[PDB]
């Protein structure tokens, strides 16, 4: 499952605001994926702003990788 | 159980008296052998920086982990409130 994580990470890295993927845990349950992602972000963004980035990553990542059934994202400094 | 309820009321109470914290939003704590692994989420001013939020978080960690020594691991994170 490493083209997929690669897919996910890349979908992540392209979203406006995302400084990098700090961490990903993705598992298959059947053929769906469930995953939890920690993105890196600009430390001078706000908590509000960082949350808006997390949302964006989620829509984008779940949109591009359709087999993901459930995805959580959080944000941290760079 | 009631001892874990006691320990949690203590985790909340330590974290809640760090300036910066607008509340405990969530707290999971469980024994892994004889120590606690907890993961918690603190409420913070939305207009705080990420860098700042992390400073509140790190400081909650220090307070909680120093007052409750049972705890071998604690991960703190901020969200708005």
């Amino acid at each position: 499952m490493e083209a997929v994580q690669n897919r996910i990470v890349e979908a992540a890295e392209r979203v406006p605001g995302v400084r990098g993927v700090i961490h990903l845990r993705a598992r298959y349950v059947g053929q769906d994926i469930w995953a939890d992602m920690i993105i890196g972000v600009d430390p001078e963004n706000t908590v509000e702003q960082a949350h808006e980035i997390c949302e964006a990553v989620q829509a984008a990542v779940c949109g591009k990788i359709r087999r993901i059934e459930s995805l959580h994202v959080s944000a941290e400094a760079r």
